[PDB]
């Protein structure tokens, strides 16, 4: 199932849709990839077959 | 089970009951954490739940 999602991610009860500031948080993240990090942070030319 | 041992454990023949450093060690070793080392040493801070 590929999905894609734009909208914050709640963490309470209240209706949460576009609200920053609160303990709503973003459900992406953008990575970050420098030869500092070795294992932890390393891009891989992994494919998956089926 | 807990254990606190603070005796020297003897590894050898002599009876390390209060004297180290030939034969024998003390059985407490602190843990090496750099903030300048790999991921695979970073101090992870876990929690049990049964």
């Amino acid at each position: 199932e590929r999905d894609i999602s734009t909208e914050i991610y709640q963490a309470g009860n209240k209706p949460c849709n576009g609200v920053a500031g609160v303990n709503c948080y973003f459900p992406l993240q953008s990575y970050g990839f420098r030869p500092t990090y070795g294992v932890g942070h390393q891009p891989y030319r992994v494919v998956v077959l089926s």
